[PDB]
């Protein structure tokens, strides 16, 4: 005798004709207020500067003809109805390279006095602007922007639904232990208009993101430390043998090798140029200058074909010292004669110690610079890491 | 005259009006009861902390409008019809990163007291939190939840079928031979709300993976004791020969390379720091040690601009040897010369043969520490491992 | 006046009520017969353990509802239909990893005695365990499944149309000149159930397939034997010379990084150990204690503070060597002081040559071993190549 | 008593009859006016020659059939309609590799007079002949083409909306800071005809975009001069020493690995050969002539087994100088040989040294001139970039 | 009174009941006459042994229930209506890997008599044999056939519509400056039957393509000439110093690292084994017969240890050259000992100055034997191609 709900569900849908803008009068526009929460934070693109963000949406707005008294339906307040019976708005999203995955939820609520509401995830990967000058200390600012694509200004208004500071401040639910974490999510309510007579209304959401970088400052910071620790520790090894120039350009080429396989990998862009990219020509100069001394003073220390050093030299070196910290004439004229060449080797000899000697103290004097430098580097990257610690 | 059992299949779809959630009252909710089962375990992305999962999923429900009496239609208790043609709830999952790709299988059951079953299968690639601390043997526990994603608790509630210490326990398929086993799956219900006044059902479902390492512990050990082998029959070479410094520095390469090229294919991650590259890093700095030992020996033992080794340090070389386990006279003046000559150079030969010796006895001391060393942390090593095979 | 034949077209369409399983008694099953064809095999993927198919899949079953006598329509015994006005069953297969990409083909034979035939190509990309214990001679066995997902086995009953020796030796179409080709499809009906009250039925077909490893032969046999001859000829330069460590060395790098960017990339795997790894491991632990053996004569023949070999050493190295296949007094006190030097020297030349000839017949007869040593292990493997061909 | 402005949208949607081209008269065709917006640039593929881009695309047409008077229903003159429910034309894209991925949007306005307008996004991966001669400085010109795919010339027109000089130079929206910028986007009606009598329009937008090729630059530049100054660098150490030909041969086979791993990731083509791969087979060519000289230099000096030189040699040698910037009888028989032997052993140091000045004095001068020859590549190379920076 | 053109679109599609084969006698056949034309060749992948291709394909049939008389529509001949309306013949394609991406245009022409026309563009991924023998000068013959999935040869026809030597020579549209550029595309229609009282109709287009290889070529051959000349270069420098053995092998793993890690990108595939890979072959020996023959004549030469040549070596080494282009007694004892010894050392060094004589001639015969054997592999490989050349 007398059905159940589905008695009302019929009387809104008998005739409700859908596909048309549900208004009494056309002068006023229909209201959607939305509002957006952060899910997860999925891989960004430095690449192809695109990110990947995971939200839970929700929008509501009046629809003026599915109304009802609750008293004549058994007190029923609110109901469920598909989706795809009622007008729905075409509330996209800007800068998007794809039209994304996301399952459909063919339901919505209705409120007794005509308030329609949707609830949807939904996947965005979309496509913002990324400065990675500060590669490893990043802060992402990149943006969305909800719109109506064709109606405009007269037609559909956004809102903000809640209030501002409440989305600001919003971390009831979010992904944690990745490799990013957001800080704020700005709305901003803005009107767009490309040309006369024809203006819309967009609601920017600006989004900022702040990276962790403490695997990255590891991975960067350890191999780094270590050819630095070889190159100095290989720098204490007689000149004079030739196996210092070989270790020299070898451990050259593993750096060398190691920064072009690591030249694009971690900052992966074609446009930015970080400062770590500096620090490493700044330490491969290092290297370079410290190849060049070693060869310098290979090429100094060498026995064959020598003079004396001019006397100037020799005297500045011991200045610079002070702060490091019968037919028998055939018989004895053969023996003259090998006695003169012995004389002449012993004097070749002695000529290269000296300038062996020469060598040593230059290397010495030019190590203790290099380990100077080395000091002053290593400090002022610690003094400027400490600077950041503490603004 | 008498048609077949479609006689009710109409007399249930004649005027079915779906799209409304089917009770007789709108007071009482509509409880879904769910079951699942694992089939396989797909890949794990530790990179993207993503993983991929199949399951085998059931559910049911009261339509309290689809019944009938048997004895009416032929004896008939239970019949299949088109799911499109039914009330369905939008029972969703969220750390969910795409729709996924799945059958639709167009088919319900339904019995004569309204109870109607739906079965399927479904693959999920979900974004669970991924801790690789001991990054051989892991143990991963990773959730996923079903919801309405709209329904409240007021509308659906969810049951959870089977007994929970039957699903707990429940190995009836799964494909072994993979990479991953699974421990146990563990059921929990529990009501989620974020606002007031707005509050869902949710029943999680933590499933707990164990991963078997032996191919991964053969890959990270065998090539470790490889060059540490290596490392220690190259040790044992004369060291005033020049070969010794390269023969260090071309391992040390060696190592470098590997290490690099291995930095990030197994820890593919961005987070965590395993274990297992602390052990790698004291292999290196032992290696390092090893370098610096050869090169402070080779420092020592160079012929050339000698002096003799001052007593103090014979004397205690010398004391830890208990455990290490007429007109003639020009003819007579320029014999005189050159045998002084003779003195002179066979005295700097004595002098480089004891600097060699003492060298030599530096050598084999150094040697022995080192392998004491190895051994050391070789026996360490094994017994960590026996501690974790017997708690 | 009289239509063409769609006067029965819509005989049989006008109430057909499609959605229900066509029968006149529900007692009774219907009987679906299936057969399969293999026409190509795309590319399996050992790290996924997944394999990619291509069949022609054909099936059919009775309808008992589409029945009408040909006389009365122009002899018309069979028509085609578009496929979504009738009742299809839902025959799914297991393992499998995604929905698939296949075209629709709307259309049905239908026979004047009720019985519908549906043919359709499909891609199946499904998991199948893959053994790789004999990598290149793999004869691999997967199967896969076909079975109605929710229908049990008093609603539909799988059978296998074909005889089952004329499915098993089927070779009437299949792509040749790939990596890999199909020995056997082995066909198997199966009852399964999980619980009790609820039996499916299934119909398995086994594909056993065969690699054709030449090229993987080739491409993994030609750099070992390439580095093995290389240092077979580089074994015959002289030991006291310090090239030869540094070219063993070199040589040893370059196997070492060689097997490292092999690793992974044959053996795409993380279960399976193949024994080509083990053949691997051999050549490794040769080239090894060919290093070591370098190592201890170039250790063994090093001039500078050496000692007269003891008796015993030459005796028995002579002993193998039979199956290797007036004020004059200062003048005369001067000359006896530098004739003593030069004997010294001479006598230090002479320990250097005698320990320079021992390291060559020792370095000779160790050269000989490792040649036989060799020799076995080619020998032994050209035969172990040989028992595989013959069985 | 009066319903809303849904009278007359049931008004116009009565009986449409969509699927129709809607004109009165069947002779005349329909016109369809297009305009398009560049809004971003995605990647650019060189290796399969295909673009991505993104557009905000309109256009819109006369309908003939939604026509009514505003002054009967409420002052109404435009309203939107689904697009589902209205003829659209099959206004397609050629050179398309895939039908890619874009929102529906099924809303359409609808004036009063008949006009209908339709405003979607899209993105299209196309694929263009691109040409990268001159690969850093790259100007690509690539075309997209909008035409009806099926419908003729008699049915269809396409013309431009805005006029050609506004959409030449529009830079309202577009996305700066990537790798590309555009310069002009120019439209141009053609008449496209295969056969004889079916003739079809179609409009072609070029696209002109540049390339800003700092970060190549520097990418490409750093390690070239990188190079070049080690190898300046390295060439002043003496030449008799051995070490010298090994550093020449270790950074040959440095710029050959380089050289090898960007051989086609910067070019990555099959067809075209940029202008970069010549500078460098010209810097390598440069390497291996220093590499030629070195062992030149190196084989010219070694003292074993000499002559001395011819006189011509040495005198105009001297001459390119000026432009570098009683029994005693057995007694004296024996020291007569002895003598002998120390003047024969005497000549050949003078010989070799002879000989070594000789070296060192050619090897100076060619070091001058390759020294001369760098600075000519150099400043030529830098007096061409100067050339295209000020055409 | 009198309406638009839209009154014929009701009257053929009033009644027209789709699905259903279009024929007023079911024992003739329904004729589709199809057309194919090229557009472009997208990649090619020899490893999957797959291939991309765009074409414009077009149809055409008869309906015989579309039928009118034109005087009595205002003298309409054809019109376009929706493709989802009529009959459409399930015209597939065999060899194809997936459903593939392309848009529906759904429209299509009919004319007065009954002719339906259907244009459609489709993009082909699909698999055929590749052969690899001449890797560079490839002309690959792939296959796609045209053939009506279920509809036997007593229902559907195939028709080539237009004249088979046009469609052989066809090169209206095509996309040049590729990897790939087509010669022909042959049509063939064959009757295909697996079983019996069972056959089918299909047209096979066979595609015939050639790749223009000189990016190709220049890569494959600018290294290994560069490599050959280097090593030339590097013969040419003295024997007995250590640093020619480092250079060979280095060169050495210098080819070794290239080859492997050019193994596989170039031959991309799992069975062909092209030329080039033999001449590859043939170079890296050739290369390891120049380390042997330095690896030889280094151990010829080496001065410690040696005795006498054999007169016959010598003999016939002088013979080759014809080719190749009172107490004093105390004091002379003293005197005659040290006098002994002078002449013993000069006598060693005279033995050690003939073997490095002769080693240098065996040098220089082997490097002349050498560098002929490279003019006639250079000269024998130009001669090849210009046989290619010149056919
Ligand atoms: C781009 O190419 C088209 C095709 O030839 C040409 O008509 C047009 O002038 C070109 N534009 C520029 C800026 O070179
Ligand atoms: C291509 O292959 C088919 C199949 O055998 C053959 O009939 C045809 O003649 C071939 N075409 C050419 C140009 O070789
Ligand atoms: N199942 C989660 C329901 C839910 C609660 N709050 C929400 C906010 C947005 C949204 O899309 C969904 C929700
Ligand atoms: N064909 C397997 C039917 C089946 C048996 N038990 C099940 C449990 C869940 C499910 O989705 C399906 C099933
Ligand atoms: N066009 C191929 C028709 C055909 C013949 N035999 C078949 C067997 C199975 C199948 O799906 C299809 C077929
Ligand atoms: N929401 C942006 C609406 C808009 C303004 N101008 C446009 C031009 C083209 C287009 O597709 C869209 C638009
Ligand atoms: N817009 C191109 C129309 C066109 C002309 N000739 C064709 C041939 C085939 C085809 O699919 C399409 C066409």
């Amino acid at each position: 005798t007398q059905p159940a709900l589905l008695r009302l569900s019929d009387h809104l849908l008998a005739n409700y004709k859908k596909g048309v803008r549900p208004v009494r009068d056309w002068r006023k526009p229909t209201t959607v207020s939305i509002d957006v929460i952060m899910y997860a934070i999925l891989n960004v693109d430095e690449k192809n500067q695109v990110l990947t963000t995971y939200i839970w949406y929700r929008q509501y707005w009046t629809d003026e003809f599915l109304q009802w008294t609750p008293e004549d339906f058994d007190n029923v307040t609110k109901l469920s109805i598909p989706t795809d019976s009622i007008w729905v708005p075409d509330i996209l999203i800007n800068e998007f390279v794809d039209v994304g995955k996301s399952p459909n939820i063919p339901y919505v609520y209705v409120h007794h006095r005509g308030e329609v509401q949707n609830y949807k995830p939904l996947q965005l990967v979309t496509a913002c602007s990324l400065d990675i000058y500060n590669f490893p200390f990043d802060v992402q600012n990149c943006s969305l922007t909800f719109t109506s694509w064709l109606h405009t200004i007269q037609d559909i208004n956004i809102t903000l639904w809640r209030s501002p500071e409440e989305v600001r401040s919003d971390k009831s639910i979010f992904i944690n232990q990745g490799e990013w974490e957001l800080l704020e999510v700005f709305p901003q309510f803005k009107e767009f208009s490309i040309d006369i007579s024809n203006s819309y209304a967009e609601m920017k959401f600006y989004v900022i993101i702040r990276r962790r970088p403490l695997f990255y400052a590891v991975s960067l910071l350890l191999p780094s430390i270590f050819l630095m620790v070889v190159d100095i520790v290989g720098f204490c090894l007689p000149p004079d043998s030739g196996e210092r120039v070989s270790f020299k350009i070898t451990l050259l080429l593993g750096y060398s090798v190691f920064l072009i396989i690591v030249s694009d990998t971690l900052p992966a862009t074609a446009i930015g140029t970080p400062l770590i990219g500096v620090y490493f020509v700044v330490c491969m100069a290092l290297l370079v200058i410290s190849l060049a001394e070693t060869i310098f003073i290979v090429r100094l220390v060498h026995k064959q074909d020598l003079q004396r050093p001019v006397p100037d030299w020799l005297r500045h070196l011991v200045l610079d010292r002070i702060a490091w910290i019968l037919a028998v004439r055939g018989l004895l004229q053969e023996l003259s004669s090998i006695r003169h060449f012995l004389e002449k080797r012993d004097e070749m000899r002695e000529v290269a110690r000296d300038w062996l000697r020469v060598g040593y103290v230059l290397d010495r004097l030019l190590f203790r610079i290099y380990l100077l430098a080395v000091l002053a580097y290593s400090i002022t990257l610690v003094t400027l890491w400490s600077i950041w610690h503490y603004s």
